[PDB]
């Protein structure tokens, strides 16, 4: 490449992997969203919450891909594994699955940051800090807040609590 | 002092003490606010309620300090004791602690008013009546209204009631 | 905690300590401000300068506290030691004390950054760089500029210089 | 009187006396103002400062007179003694004379308040607190601030300091 400079093959490959994880996350959120749109589930605020996340995760993948090209790396795509479930249970079940997913994305971001540090690639390290690390911490905090509220509600009386959380928080 | 007139050393000292009480109240409200911002507590309206009170109490301290200087007294600061708890329980627990705190501030205001009356210091007496005494009565009434509503709710079904009060009142 | 990830107990404790330092700084600036509001000191621009800093330092403490909760740490508050003086001398005396205070805050920021680096916590490191480190460097530069100007003035003729600096710079 | 109620002859007389003191104060400020308008004094900001005070003191007398009639008392006017000086010296001399005058007005307000308290006349007591006592404390603080600044300046180099204070404060 005529532009590549200080960009390791290790980081290049890791970035491609991270693109796959983001796209798979988007796919998972797509499935979550449409499950809550089912006539026999019918929680519109929950559907909207996960559809917005599907967009955000796709957007993150696209930002990674733009950066790959800015650095002179080469995007390589792999298959996208289907989401881990076909049906997602209740709101708390779904929100727990979402936090699990985000923690995994965050760990991948942290791993990539560590790799960039090891490879003395400050551009990468700054890119992740500026566009990804704080967004993850903010989102996971929001999810934990939501889980706490849902749990306080669905302890009391489950269907009622699920409805109220969807109406009054989401 | 070239300006001091009809301002007793007794009042001057009492005002400094009252500044400390207001600042400590602000500090307590800061702690209350951030506790309700915890991911495992997550009651945003409660957090906002106490953060607003932290501001109000700091503002009261500043007004007292401005008055001290207007009268030719000298501000003296003491250490600020940490708040009485590190964790604040449920919404009713917190609101009860807040009413306890405000009653103590109100009694200090009443004590200072009595001192000003005894010292024949009408400026002080007017200052407290105009900026502090009615604000306290209004705030304590609001807190009592809140406590009554919370209690009516958390009798019924506790988690549900706590959520509803936060969503629909705060 | 359901959200905590890559957040060391060491950093958590250090953040709580740093909150205390910021709050104590705010308190010091409050005292500085009101001293310059005394009828026998009466330098309104100096009063305004330190009152603005009191706000800024309180704001920094609040940002730290928000971050503590975003990461799943637990805010713990300690007593706030009273400021180191009850009277603050002349403008240069005050500005020197302020630079001393800010250097100490900056060193605490630098220490915490080093700890985050050691603990491989890039979110923390980015947070400090983005919200605190440059703000400190900018403020300390401003203070050094001020000290240089004050010193050039109060060499010449002290009272006159103090008045002019307050009128024409602050 | 068909309206008079709870209004003592003692207060009525004291109010008339206080009107005289306010009018005499206004007269003094008129003289101060025009002295600083002399071509051989020529401090326009000082002239403006005292002319504004002359207006304020006349306004206070008029408010007292309105209140006298609201209560069913009878305004009685006495001669207005000429001001205590024909020439007022330097800015600090003038400002000291002004503080002396205001302290005397404030003491008269305090005396009248005490009389109203003794006579169980809350309307009077409220009237003075609301329209006069805080205005005096604010004005005397402003004068003390001014005196402190003037003194810091005219120590250094007198004519220069007098000019600068007039240009940059007034």
């Amino acid at each position: 490449s005529q532009i590549r400079q200080n960009y390791s093959t290790e980081v290049e490959a890791a970035v491609n992997r991270l693109v796959n994880l983001y796209l798979r996350a988007s796919y998972t959120y797509l499935s979550l969203g449409f499950y809550f749109d089912r006539d026999d589930v019918a929680l519109e605020g929950v559907c909207h919450f996960f559809r917005q996340l599907a967009q955000q995760k796709r957007q993150g993948a696209e930002r990674l891909l733009k950066m790959q090209n800015q650095r002179g790396g080469r995007a390589l795509f792999q298959d996208l594994q289907k989401p881990s479930q076909d049906e997602w249970g209740t709101t708390p079940d779904a929100m727990k699955a979402a936090i699990v997913l985000e923690k995994s994305l965050n760990q991948a971001l942290l791993d990539l940051h560590a790799l960039g540090s090891a490879q003395a690639d400050p551009h990468l390290c700054d890119f992740l800090e500026s566009h990804f690390l704080d967004e993850e911490v903010k989102l996971i905090k929001k999810m934990g807040d939501h889980l706490t509220n849902i749990q306080r509600l669905v302890g009391s009386q489950a269907g009622l609590g699920e409805y109220l959380f969807e109406r009054l928080t989401l």
